[PDB]
């Protein structure tokens, strides 16, 4: 069995459409399943909008140190972080780490307000050259997810591509870029998707996502130990409004596309 064929076999069990997008930076080939199909993002869109903060921070010299004002009406329904500085601040970059490692969704709403929307987000991808990615909601409601939907959607392969600009190429300055990076390294919710489908010593850095319809995404940068680094994209989605969500999935996919490294 191809990889093709292992991964049609494990969307064919699984209950759900399978997206994945591999992208080997040895040498710019790839493994594409379903990757030009849209996919609701959910929180893997989080990525874009801190990634726009960081690109106005190059410019920007006190942005990533503003503070932004916590406030209880600004809690929505899954915000692990800001929680805990309601009354206080948070600095534009603790808003993207929250937003990044914690899925703080009170952050993602701050860096699109301060953004401007998130058209804007959608404008910085543009800029990005993604012609794919669309933002068009505010949390929460950018996870319905609903099938055929595009709002807040992208493809494997537009995120991939975008990935790796973002945190290899040529996207942001390199302190910004490092910035993401790190972020990314450090992401706490991760551990059983895409993560789980590698070797446990390879470094990784990644954003999940997951919304209604059994939503189960993640994005990634694969930094294996001999070996050039890959970027890649695994989204999921399922026919039914309370799927359970499908860690499983994007582990068993990135088992396969990564099995040679």
């Amino acid at each position: 069995a191809s990889v093709q064929q292992q991964l049609e076999a494990l969307e064919k069990s699984s209950g759900g459409r399978l997206g994945v997008a591999l992208i080997n930076t040895a040498d710019n080939s790839q493994i594409l399943y379903r990757a030009d199909e849209r996919f609701a993002m959910c929180a893997t869109s989080k990525v874009m909008a801190a990634a726009a903060v960081l690109k106005q921070s190059e410019s920007d010299k006190h942005l990533l140190n503003q503070r932004v004002e916590i406030k209880k009406s600004d809690l929505v329904n899954y915000n692990p972080i800001a929680e805990k500085h309601v009354n206080g601040t948070m600095t534009l970059a603790e808003l993207g780490a929250a937003a990044l490692q914690y899925s703080d969704n009170t952050a993602m709403n701050k860096l699109i307000a301060h953004l401007g929307g998130p058209d804007k987000v959608t404008a910085f991808a543009r800029s990005l050259g993604d012609e794919t990615f669309r933002l068009d909601r505010t949390e929460p409601t950018l996870n319905t997810a609903i099938p055929g939907d595009p709002r807040d959607t992208t493809t494997p392969l537009a995120m991939a591509q975008t990935l790796k600009n973002l945190t290899l190429g040529k996207a942001l300055a390199e302190t910004q870029r490092a910035q993401l990076v790190t972020w990314l390294k450090g992401n706490t919710t991760g551990s059983a998707s895409i993560r789980a489908g590698l070797p446990k010593s390879w470094v990784v850095g990644d954003k999940t996502g997951s919304g209604d319809y059994g939503t189960t995404n993640d994005i990634a940068v694969i930094w294996p130990e001999n070996h050039a680094p890959l970027v890649l994209v695994t989204y999921f989605t399922q026919p039914e409004q309370k799927a359970e969500n499908r860690n499983d999935i994007l582990a068993a996919a990135a088992k396969i596309v990564t099995h040679g490294f």
